[PDB]
């Protein structure tokens, strides 16, 4: 087969100009039409890091390493949870590679780099098409130095809902396999038997172990008893005796004040003198730099840092702030502070392209309410860009006291992914619904609440402390199945060599382990990537402004596609609209013209949706979301009892099962198919 | 005469909707069109506050109480210095009116709020077109139980020259009886006998002396022996022996590092134990929170801070962090944190009115280069916009790296206003003309130097420590007259009987001694302010978002001009333009028609700019900045001297006079007075 | 596009009507039935053949009728007879059996509704164009002595910022300055300004053109003869039959007016009607489904 790179990359950039974006955009913030300044970088390879001794001793060598160390490590998250939180992880392979050589030569004494896991997986193949394994293999090369780090759930790896073990174990195999030094293994309920299994499978790859106790609560408030310092203590105990090589506190929003980094980090030392101790915040109140502080003298050997023009807010603290305050201690960092303000001028260049995607068009600045609502910093940016969508942005104050609520009505679990989206839909529905706790609680037999909800209480996601909270639980669940135990404990071994050949028998033959693990963990993300890669080709290549608005009429640009292998393009004019929907998209192509047609379905659009349900007629059932209908699970003529599934609705990226208020006969069905509803549109009629 | 304010309203806003806004705005953002929301204020007079103890005891004994007090406490800077470094000082009267309630009853335990320093007194006048001292007045009475602070310069008052010593002892006199409470004197060098004059007339005005020391280098760093730790003893000696009530550190950078703080706070405690101790920094490197903290552990009596929305960046460090920082601790400030986030709230809407002057626009986040370069944070903003208009925008960063050229060219005095603005303008200077430092010194004889840096090495600032930098002062002065001492102490005293009465024959009988003292000033913004408010009336009664752009058609609003006197308007038409050259404007005023002709000097703005001069003809004067010809010194067949003055231009706020490069003859004159030259317009020949 | 096909159609309708002579209203009637030829795609022949079957104009049945008089040599038979059925005919001059108007019972109609000022002019405007007067008179009390007014400003109005004169009556000048209209008000109405001898007048106009919005359901298919399409396109006067209504051949069904002629819509076929779907005062396009006949 010819490859046709150019002519799909024409057919993208064509797409775009005629379509607009293809990645969804939150705001009406353009790209910046400057690309960011490369830093200078020495000739040569990379002076000597962390990794060398990781492959020369093993992951308890590098353990003793990093303990050993006279001062503070740093490691940097700018590549993953920085912009996961400051710009909803859009940042791309390509930008991430234009910086990754001076990464490699200026900061080779980094603990690690962490540039993978959490939403970077999912991300990458849906909003980016791109590879994620890609982005891993080409950064791996680029800084060969430096420990990579990624965030592993435990018994669900980066997806999310629960797999069968042999895809978790394989995936950490082939993870490792790929250039992953260190996996930070995390719980959101801090679920025990979710993290050994993801710590087994890390170690068994041959990984760093790293257990990450998620951090909730206040440690030096005597009020909180449920996250108390004994809480912590123990759970550090049973995952110290598990083997972790390096054991974490997450602070995923920055609820760690001083006094409680003193006091946690301090206990943690003396208990555990021998094991290496990271310290992981976001700076969300704008107290982030002077907790890492306090931990750092309270003998934390790792603290998570951000580049300058990526921290604060929602992400890590401020590198050259911790770099600076460090200067001349006994725990000084020995970074310079040059190189650090080099590394944030690029970040800072980089960032302007992504403003389409910037949490500062909604948050100006740190907030110290994440004391009382608790909220992650992904979540926070996340939620406010979900009740803008839904209408209730003028009431997101009210979403932030529903979630302390929601929290306080789901048992006051611990709240990082997915866990803080289960609180945070619960509070989105008790705002659009207009229902205090009490209401919800009183009310909670009768009302339909949202999947994640349910799923959680029948036990999809493990245990929270303390366990779940009854009579809610069994009133939300009636007799919907419940999951005891571990969720991926029950499920069979998925057959990896049978998809293996399901997708060479779709893709051709240039399937690789990496294409199934990706298919097993994202089916339908999947593949939809493999279709749209399909069509348009290699979209890393090109440049993040180019990729998110496509280019001018009259622009010139360049397009590496390998090494010694550039495409001159100018976009010349587009044509109006020919009697087959489509337009011809004109470019100039190495100095020769081009022309490719695209479709276009913004020049006509023309829906209708008359459908309405009575507020005050309870067998009207109206569309409880904005959503697709995927299912139809009833027709007219059909008994109903009370709480049957009537249509499934996928909304938002989550699957919502209509139920019945009522029983009684299904009089009239006024939805089909694929349809498309609004809120209230009436879905069916009960008599 | 009968009173016209509701015309004089509609003339405003007829003017803006015509010409558009009154106030040059820097950035192509727009004011929010929602109003903030003011939280709920209880019914009834405050809580007993710090000014109760001042007005019961006097500054002694409001000074013992304050080192008495068990905890931090803290001082607001929102209503000055936090909007001066964010928002280019444009807060307005209107906004901190509404808010004002709400902090006399939840914050009447700060130590103070400072609203009255520095810019704000200008820019009131000359871009808000308000009186700073019915602000003054107005606040007074809103929150009569919080001590209020303003930010004295010693012999300069709020003004950029010195004056006559009368004039400051009579300025900090009625700024007494109108309401100030704690003087804040500092002196842009730290030049003791400009500080003791301001301490003398602040405290002989019956005021609270809070004598300020700016900190500039790294007391931490051995190597930084010019501003030691001795350096910072030895002055505070100087101003507790000169009767100083509290003592000021006054860091403008954010250049306190924690272990700096720790050396400094610490020392002047064990010195000082009787005396309270207040520190100032700005968050500008991020560090700003660790570097109060350290402060406050250190033995700090009072830090400053600003609310949340108006804090970090190139302000103070948040106020939230610092209340829930010290919570439970001996530290803990007893703010109640509901009260921080009702008031972080209203600042974010309040924020959202100054979009087109927020330092957002240009700097994302703190910046830790703030080390390096030592710029303030108001400076910082400033200069952006300034080599922004020049267009050197794209060399911003060449600039910050003049900026520290330019300060150790000048001798590495202490930047602040208006030292930091020489610096500044020197940076900016050998920037446009491509100069490096050893260039800049070597050529100092033959470059024509911005005025502000002439100004400061003939001595009106007072004496930097150490000295001038020769021989680069002489080459520069040549034979320009010198001031030895204090500038101040050689001017003959002001005759404000004199003025006042040129006042009254110019504006009626309703002068005030407020209106003499800002004419004593400020004469020419004082005199623009006059005849701005005689044509269009009270403004600060209009809300910021129709301050700034004005109604749009259709639009309906309440304008309140005195307790039960509100005005309904509807904007409702704007006609074509006249043979006269104005355009109609109407309007709905309660429930009339009204219209009111404005002129759109828009619609004809025509101009020929044909002057240029060769860089290698030498007689070829061209224009050193594009401003406007104020006078020209010379005609045709003049003979003139190397050195001379030819014309004087006026561009950003600046006289500067263009002197002959050589001996010879004028030709040609090719400018005019009052003409408008670009950058390299010829300004005239010399054979 | 077909006007030379009319044309040929208007000598093959001035022969089939019998070549009378063709002037007021005469040559209007010549006129329809050379554009319903054309329209319907009729030959002479074959409109002559289909006579009893077709529905003609009109003018062309009240001219077979005998209302405008008798034609030199007679009307056209049998062409006439298969036209007009059982329709009446008038024999000799048609206004020798109409009875006298009273035309003082009108005087005092006309002064009930319109006040004391009506003339005998007035009476005999109305006498012979009743709707025409009435309407007359209704736009005048509404905008005025418009004579008054130059054609210029009476067919296009003024420009904005034009500025003319208009003489009401000897010495009575008015000089008027257009100076502006206004967006739409929440009642659908725009303010225009105007200066009015030196001084600024405001006047409420509605405008329609602001927000038409209509549609057009209706069809009837050509080879299904108990579907019964609008002839033309045309505003619904009168429906003469509902839903469950046996209907013969020839019964009227509704009448249509358009072009100033009302139309009578008649039954093809004997039958019972299934459903009316206009209504009265409803705009019809051409082909447009009046009725359904089983
Ligand atoms: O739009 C659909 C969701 C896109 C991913 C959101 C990520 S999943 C990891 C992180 N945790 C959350 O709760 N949200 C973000
Ligand atoms: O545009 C002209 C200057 C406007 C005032 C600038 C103020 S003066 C106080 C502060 N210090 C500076 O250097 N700039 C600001
Ligand atoms: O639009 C409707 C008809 C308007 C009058 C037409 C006149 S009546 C006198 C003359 N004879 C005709 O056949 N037509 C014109």
């Amino acid at each position: 087969p010819a490859q046709n790179r150019a002519q799909k990359l024409l057919h993208y950039l064509g797409h775009v100009m005629v379509n607009g974006p293809t990645t969804p955009i939150p705001v009406k913030a353009s790209p910046s039409p400057t690309d960011p300044v490369v830093p200078a970088v020495p000739i040569g390879p990379p002076p000597a890091g962390f990794r060398d001794i990781l492959l020369r001793e093993g992951p308890e060598g590098f353990a003793r390493a990093v303990r050993n160390h006279p001062g503070l490590l740093l490691m940097d998250t700018t590549f993953r949870d920085a912009h996961q939180s400051l710009l909803a992880t859009r940042v791309r392979t390509h930008d991430l590679k234009k910086i990754a050589p001076y990464v490699a030569h200026n900061f080779s004494k980094l603990f690690s780099m962490e540039n993978w896991g959490g939403a970077t997986f999912d991300v990458a193949m849906r909003f980016l098409y791109e590879c994620p394994w890609r982005r891993l293999q080409e950064l791996r090369e680029l800084i060969p130095n430096i420990p990579f780090q990624m965030l592993l759930r435990g018994a669900n790896a980066v997806g999310y809902t629960n797999y069968p073990d042999n895809v978790v174990f394989k995936f950490c195999e082939v993870a490792k396999e790929n250039g992953m030094d260190v996996f930070r293994v995390f719980d959101s309920l801090n679920y025990l038997p979710n993290m050994l299994l993801g710590m087994e499978a890390a170690g068994s790859a041959g990984g760093v172990v790293e257990a990450a106790i998620s951090y909730t609560g206040d440690v030096a408030d005597p009020s909180r008893t449920k996250y108390s310092l004994q809480y912590y203590m123990g759970l550090a105990e049973e995952l110290v005796r598990a083997g972790t090589h390096i054991l974490c506190i997450k602070d995923m929003a920055g609820l760690l004040k001083p006094t409680a980094c003193t006091m946690l980090v301090s206990s943690l030392r003396d208990r555990f003198p021998d094991l290496p101790l990271h310290i992981h915040t976001h700076d969300t109140s704008g107290a982030g730099v002077a907790a890492m502080l306090a931990c750092a003298q309270a003998g934390a050997d790792v603290v998570d840092v951000a580049a300058d023009s990526m921290s604060g807010m929602t992400s890590q603290p401020s590198m050259g702030a911790l770099v600076a305050c460090t200067r001349g201690t006994p725990l000084d960092t020995e970074v310079p502070m040059e190189r650090v303000f080099d590394y944030s001028e690029y970040w800072e260049g980089a960032r302007g392209l992504y403003a389409a995607f910037d949490c500062t068009a909604t948050m100006k600045s740190g907030n110290s309410d994440v004391y009382e609502n608790e909220i992650p910093g992904g979540q926070y940016t996340n939620l406010h860009f979900q009740a803008h969508s839904m209408g209730l942005g003028s009431k997101f104050k009210e979403v932030k006291k529903a979630y302390v609520e929601a929290n306080q009505m789901l048992g006051d679990l611990i709240k990082v992914t997915p866990s803080s989206k289960i609180v945070g839909d619960l509070a989105q529905f008790m705002v659009q619904n207009g229902l205090s706790r009490a209401e919800a609680e009183a009310q909670a037999e009768e009302l339909s609440f949202p999947r994640s909800v349910v799923e959680f209480l029948q036990g999809y996601i493990g245990v929270p402390h303390g366990g779940f909270p009854e009579p809610f639980r069994s009133k939300v669940l009636k007799d919907l199945p419940r999951v005891e135990g571990r969720p991926g404990a029950s499920l069979p071994p998925l057959d990896l060599q049978a998809l293996e050949k399901e997708l060479v028998d779709r893709h051709g033959e240039e399937v690789t382990p990496e294409d199934v693990l990706s298919a097993a963990m994202y089916p339908d993300v999947f593949a939809h990537f493999k279709d749209f890669t399909a069509t348009f080709g290699p979209l890393d290549s090109l440049n993040t402004r180019l990729f998110l608005q496509g280019p001018k009429i009259a622009e010139e640009f360049e397009v590496e596609l390998e090494r010694g292998k550039t495409l001159h393009i100018k976009a010349l004019a587009v044509s109006d609209l020919n009697r087959a929907g489509q337009r011809q998209v004109f470019f100039e192509l190495n100095g020769q013209l081009r022309s490719i047609l695209v479709k276009d379905t913004q020049a006509m659009k023309e829906m209708h949706f008359h459908p309405k349900a009575l507020k005050d007629v309870k067998g009207q059932i109206g569309a409880p979301m904005p959503g697709k209908v995927i299912d139809i699970k009833v027709v007219a003529g059909a008994k109903v009892a009370k709480g049957q599934p009537l249509c499934v609705l996928s909304a938002m990226k989550m699957e919502t099962v209509v139920t019945s208020p009522m029983e009684g006969t299904v009089r009239k069905v006024h939805v089909t198919k694929d349809m498309t509803l609004e809120g209230d549109d009436l879905i069916l009629e009960i008599e």
